[PDB]
C-alpha cells in the first residue's frame, strides 16, 4: 500500500490502543461482519486515507504520550494513511473549556516554558522520524479558541500566544521541514472566534501554514435552534470562504462529527462538507462505540462496524 495524495478523508483514532487493551472488536460493515484491525478497516471498507493523533504530554494512564503516539503512527505508516500529529500541550484533554498546561510545566519561567513546549514537540517528531514517520499536518494546540495553556497563552496576552505558537511551529519545522502546521480552533461555523485569533497572529508575526476547525453542528438541531445543522454547516461553509480570502492560509477540517444514530444526516454532512473549500476532513473516533468514556455517542459505528456516515469517503 502507497500513501495518497490529494483530498484528506480522515480520521482520528487516538482511542484505538486503549480500546484495543480494553478488548473492543471492530466489524466489517457488509454482509460478512468480519472481524478486523481498526485502521485496516476504515481503509478498506470506509474510504480513509489519513489518521489523527492526540498527544499529551505527561498523561496519567499513558494514553497520547510520545511512546503510544508512535505506535499508532508507525501503524497508519505501515497501512499507507497519511499522519496528522495534535499536540493539545496539556496532560490531559485541551478544548475550549480547558487549556491547562502540563503539571510539570506550571513553575517555568516565560523563557523556559517556551523551551519545554520546543523540546515537547522535536522529542515527538524527532522519535517519529527515527521510525521511518513523517507527518504530513502538525497541530500547534488543539481547539485554541481562546488561547491555550491559560492564562499564560490566553488571547488577552496576545505576544504571550504568539510567542508560544511560534515556539511550535518552529519545533515543527525543525524537524519536519514540509509539515503543514496547523492553528485549530472550534465552532468552525463562527467567523468572530478566527478572526479573533488570526488577527492576533497577524498582528505579532504569528506563523501557522494551515486553518484547523471543528464542525459539530448537530447541538443546532437538538437545540431547535431556527435552521438546523445545515445553517451551521452553511455558515462554517462562509467561514471556511471568509478565512481563504482574508488570510489566504488553506483550510483543514480537523474535526467532524454527528451523533452515531444519526448515520444519514452525518453521511450529507460529509458530502456536503468534502465540496468545500477545505483540504480534508478528519471523522473524530469514528469507531468509539456509543457511550464511550463520559458517554461519548457522535461515533459513526453501531454493533461495532461503521454506519453509512462514511459512506461519503468511499
Amino acid at each position: 500500500v502507497v500513501k495518497e495524495e490529494g483530498f484528506a478523508r480522515g480520521a482520528d483514532v487516538s482511542w484505538l490502543t486503549q480500546m484495543e487493551a480494553e478488548g473492543l472488536k471492530f466489524y466489517t460493515p457488509d454482509e460478512n461482519r468480519q472481524e478486523m484491525e481498526c485502521m485496516d478497516l476504515l481503509r478498506d471498507y470506509c474510504g480513509v486515507n489519513s489518521i489523527r493523533l492526540r498527544v499529551w504530554v505527561n498523561p496519567k494512564d499513558g494514553w497520547n504520550n510520545m511512546n503510544d503516539v508512535i505506535v499508532k503512527a508507525k501503524r497508519a505508516e505501515r497501512l499507507g494513511l497519511r499522519t496528522m500529529i495534535d499536540f493539545h500541550f496539556s496532560d490531559t484533554w485541551a478544548d475550549p473549556g480547558h487549556q491547562e498546561m502540563p503539571e510539570a510545566w506550571k513553575e517555568l519561567s516565560f523563557d523556559d516554558l517556551k523551551i519545554a513546549l520546543s523540546e515537547h514537540v522535536k522529542s515527538v517528531l524527532t522519535a517519529l522520524k527515527a521510525v521511518g514517520v513523517t507527518p504530513e499536518w502538525v497541530q500547534v494546540g488543539n481547539e485554541t479558541t481562546p488561547g491555550m495553556m491559560l492564562p499564560v497563552g490566553s488571547v488577552d496576552n496576545p505576544e504571550q500566544l504568539t510567542a508560544l505558537n511560534n515556539a511550535g511551529y518552529d519545533a515543527v519545522k525543525a524537524i519536519c521541514p514540509d509539515a503543514k502546521v496547523i492553528v485549530h480552533l472550534d465552532a468552525g461555523n463562527d467567523q468572530w472566534v478566527y478572526n479573533r485569533m488570526f488577527d492576533i497572529l497577524q498582528a505579532n508575526g504569528g506563523k501557522y501554514d494551515m486553518i484547523g476547525m471543528s464542525l459539530y453542528p448537530y447541538w443546532a438541531e437538538q437545540e431547535g435552534k431556527t435552521g438546523g445543522w445545515l445553517k451551521v454547516a452553511d455558515d462554517c461553509i462562509a467561514n471556511i470562504k471568509h478565512v481563504k480570502q482574508k488570510y489566504n492560509k488553506p483550510v483543514m477540517i480537523c474535526e467532524i462529527g454527528m451523533p452515531y444514530d444519526q448515520a444519514e444526516a452525518c453521511k450529507q454532512l460529509i458530502t456536503k462538507m468534502m465540496q468545500a473549500d477545505v483540504e480534508g476532513i478528519f471523522y473524530w473516533e469514528p469507531q468509539a462505540p456509543n457511550g464511550y468514556n463520559d458517554g461519548y455517542n457522535l461515533g459513526c459505528f453501531d454493533n461495532n462496524a461503521p454506519t453509512i456516515a462514511l459512506d461519503a469517503f468511499k
